[PDB]
């Protein structure tokens, strides 16, 4: 079963590992942790296909369900990632209910999608009735990081076929007109956030959100958040390393 | 300059990092930090020749000196990677004074050691007048962390062509009859350390050490160890995550 | 000389490899068997580009014209394999007669497609005179696996500058409310495909099929098929290892 | 600071290098030559997005700024490169305004473009000040390769948040119903390259062009443009071990 | 636990999977057949260090034990390997006494051997307690394809620290003057077999052997051998290929 | 058939290509040109493994003999290459009869040396009967670029089973106490030159060099050297590169 998928069915939230660091072996080490899922950032990383397709592998074994933060929400690259036993994607930039339909689309087989069918790696996991159940076993979210997003929030909830939507806060709050801060307490970005929430739920719909800290992450877990990340690997192995320096050298 | 050998010429320490994890990002951003070096660990890691090649150019990139701790001490991968830009070197198990000897040939051209001529980085990043001071651009560092090494440690000083010894604490340790720990304290340990300082300095080398903490590597620098390691990117991002996750899941 | 236009030249069909598995070794060694073309499928498997590369090399190093099945009908992709020694194409998931016009324009130098001009390897293989002859050196099939591409076939088939179109059998079965089963004796599916080829022959276009086994492959190739392969590597690699253990354990 | 821009700045042109070999060696080895650029061709070459992460960083260690001249012009992957730390692009077959402000909106953050915050490699250089410059950090050149392009040359270089053009001379002479011959004395193909560089300058653009030889370079660098690369490694390479070979068999 | 050890414990033999071709897909899927162990050659193949680390993860998460044929019998080859992850070593051209205890030296911590600490991979799988049983985590044959090791099988066999041995029937017959065939059965490397065999038994060791096919692997596990390997994926995948190659265009 | 051995076979020189940049693009434009060889260094570069096996493949599809110049003269890495389609070997500072021996154990199979038997590539290009020829689709050269090497050439020449020798004239004159440049000329080192040389005719062994130049090629084939390497990929391009910008920044 999608680990996460089965957090939900049993009433409580997930909390996700983020990586931007090519690698196998923090990917497991971190899988190992009190993780629900590891999160692969495609997007705002040097990770491409290549890496991602050990990492995925190492992230099973570390017993967190392997997920992706696509470079872009395109059918064909998410399909690929399905294949190679990704179980949860994130389409940065969805702004439209056309583009969270085309994101729907690659994610289910038909009738209900038009997902090609050559399930490589799920195949070995779930089976040969791996068809039957092959849209339980993804999670699919919407990432919300623009004013666009966000004007288009009920439509966007309104697409059968996707588990929720994710909110992008940096880009949230540049496009906001604001400092791209993870965490911010800027009172506009604030709002929207809680309001992309408030009708994710009213949808009858999860929602997410990057975090930065596990202070943040904390609160968002507090205020009904379904999937929480916190913290990227550089950004916890950069602040760890400076702590080291600062310590070594007082 | 060698940042490790500028430190040393103004009689201060070194203070270096420690990658067990493939990648350029991460090289690339510790060695903008207060790191004087960062060494990539090609022994107890995943990394191969192919992975650590951009990885110097990265370090090199941030600022801080490019340190590869091999995996074994044989002359040829040490020459490889000299030529690929590694400006420091860590030979582990060096035991006896005709392995320092080994890791000593490596590190010099003709007549002083046995090194092949083909710098290919070193002779871009120093430009002409490279070869006038090829020994000194480099550091090497004979790594002690066993019985054997601890009894041959005055063998291995006497070797000229080394600059000094790197303790393995914990493989140390371990070959002592004592658990293999992160920063151990266990007294035989402890005494068997001070002796390869002082020893060190007696014989006019240098001395540094793997630190698993910075609270370790503090009371290392406070002991005057001339190149002290903290901590393991593997071992620093483990437990950054682990406290994120419990600050994040706490009541 | 392209060696499957060759075949289709001396009137007779081109039985091709079929990998899944990424590397040169293998690559090489089924290119040296009594296949004509051993196409490098990159859509239901962890091959990317940088590991096609090399294979490319070891497929025409072993005597077997490289072929590659890529992720996505995607002109600026296409052609970046060309440039690297992909001497036939199969696009998955061509539905109109629009997007095989798309796939046509990759395939072939203005002014009759658009193809960018920078023929790194074929310029080694084929020398100064490559730009009079690239066209022909190049196979292009549209591949039709949806009821849509079904229904556009005539239209798709009307399209210059592709050689033929490459049946999906399990894609299509799946969309036809069938079993996504290879060599299926489902009776709409058999129909289906059988409608194709004769419509293909009819256009005076090539017609290809993916086969499981080499039973069905030579049935497909009695029926007049003019491009059939058989079987993936990993598949065939599973079964030989499943009897290697029934017989070591028996 | 961007070593092209600073060029600009002080009334001079920049001559960058062409890599179409994946790696950092050659790539270090040419950027610590009198280049002011070098560019690495991940079109008409093998060099996916895992080789050219490293090469990157080995050009600015070299003291050359890195530029990219991506596959196809694609915002997302644009984005991945700058985040890699790419500081110029060139988008091949940019032959439209609304190609060309695609384009655009790649290489700026909001509310200029739609740039994805997530600076991996430039905060690393910049620091936490890079969103206020960002924008001049970064070097932007739309290729003019076809017919189509040279039409709509005005319309192209109307658009806010690009640097320039870059002229792609074999596929222009190609297009043209001309030998696709780099460096051409091409009477046709000569006019439509001097006319697209008059009309840029007229629009108070940049222009540059790819050359084949230094010969050629210091003639379209005594014409006037801003930006020349001269010439490719493998046509460099390949021609020194021509003579190598000669000389020593002579 | 160790799947092979386990086999052993209830006095069963493992049958071992055998890689010629990198990648993970293949490594998975075979790991996921009634194979006790799949077995990484990273001798005879194209797979370096680089490859090998990801199939790891791979052979493991299809629930079989993780087994590689080194390049050579060296000891940071092989300590490096057992820190990613390698719980099987198969050592080639074991020839000697001296070369069995070189190979013991790698596969145990000090002080019954010499092994490093710094176990990233094995930490993660075993947790807390792994030191605790590490030695019995592994798995270590000393591959006999020479004359020279036929005529030291007594001397390999008494080394304390390794399982037992591995035979390479191609390289002893090739070795012995015959022809390098594949499951060979020339009646003095039949006997070479049976004595080497027997003397593992004597010597209360497990013996292994190469087999090329699903045929002579039935006929040793009726032998009695501990350990078989059946057959390389590049030797199943061409003869399947031919196959389906022949049906297609037969008449 | 092995093309250098051919050009030998009717008495006429190999000139052959060099390569310090990874790549398959490269390798196989240059082998398209009138090299009868084209060696990979995998010593003096960023060449690993991984890199290697490819650019072999490229450079016999090229229509050049795969040749390598390995790392360090070890059989195991030599034997891992020929498998992977390495015709050709040039092992770097063999400096005694004992290292000549060592190399050519790695090169012949039992009971001429003792390579193991698993010739994955060979077996595809030369298929049936390539074990009838193995030792001749192979061309093996030891490199003297040492005083040792230089002392002991008459007992490198005795060894059977290798070809011939390939000088290092940069290294040579390095380790005799001279400036290490391109194509020296150094009065001394060329007499060492001639010396070997002499010494290979006189043993009728072939005799190879490294040239930096087209120019210092012609003169050494000339001088009726059997194997010229000329020039490394990575000097022809930076000097390539350097006349570009000087024309194209010219007045
Ligand atoms: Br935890
Ligand atoms: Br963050
Ligand atoms: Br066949
Ligand atoms: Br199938
Ligand atoms: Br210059
Ligand atoms: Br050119
Ligand atoms: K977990
Ligand atoms: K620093
Ligand atoms: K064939
Ligand atoms: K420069
Ligand atoms: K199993
Ligand atoms: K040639
Ligand atoms: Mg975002
Ligand atoms: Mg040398
Ligand atoms: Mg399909
Ligand atoms: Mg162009
Ligand atoms: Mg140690
Ligand atoms: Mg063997």
């Amino acid at each position: 079963h999608n680990k996460v998928r089965t957090c939900w069915n049993e009433g409580r939230p997930a909390l996700a590992g983020w990586l931007q660091l090519p690698g196998t072996l923090h990917a497991e080490a971190l899988a190992r942790l009190d993780y629900d899922a590891v999160v692969i950032d495609m997007q705002a990383s040097p990770i491409d296909f290549g890496q991602v397709a050990p990492m995925l592998i190492a992230i099973e074994l570390g017993g967190a369900e392997p997920f992706v933060r696509t470079q872009v929400n395109d059918p064909s690259d998410i399909m690929k990632l399905l294949d190679a036993g990704a179980y949860g994607i994130i389409a940065p930039m969805v702004n439209t209910r056309a583009e969270a339909q085309t994101l729907a689309s690659a994610l289910h087989y038909s009738p209900r999608g038009l997902r090609s069918f050559g399930p490589r790696r799920p195949s070995l996991r779930y089976g040969s009735g791996y068809l039957a159940q092959a849209s339980e076993t993804v999670v699919g979210l919407a990432m919300i990081e623009t004013r666009e997003a966000l004007a288009n929030i009920d439509e966007i909830l309104s697409v059968d076929g996707i588990d929720g939507v994710f909110i992008g806060p940096t880009d949230l709050a540049l496009d906001l007109g604001h400092a791209p801060l993870v965490d911010t307490e800027e009172a506009e970005v604030v709002s929207a956030i809680a309001h992309v929430r408030e009708r994710a739920h009213a949808a009858g719909k999860r929602v997410g959100i990057f975090c930065g800290s596990g202070g943040f992450a904390r609160v968002k877990l507090a205020e009904g958040f379904d999937f929480v990340t916190a913290a990227p690997d550089l950004a916890m192995l950069s602040a760890a390393a400076r702590q080291v320096i600062a310590d070594a050298r007082a």
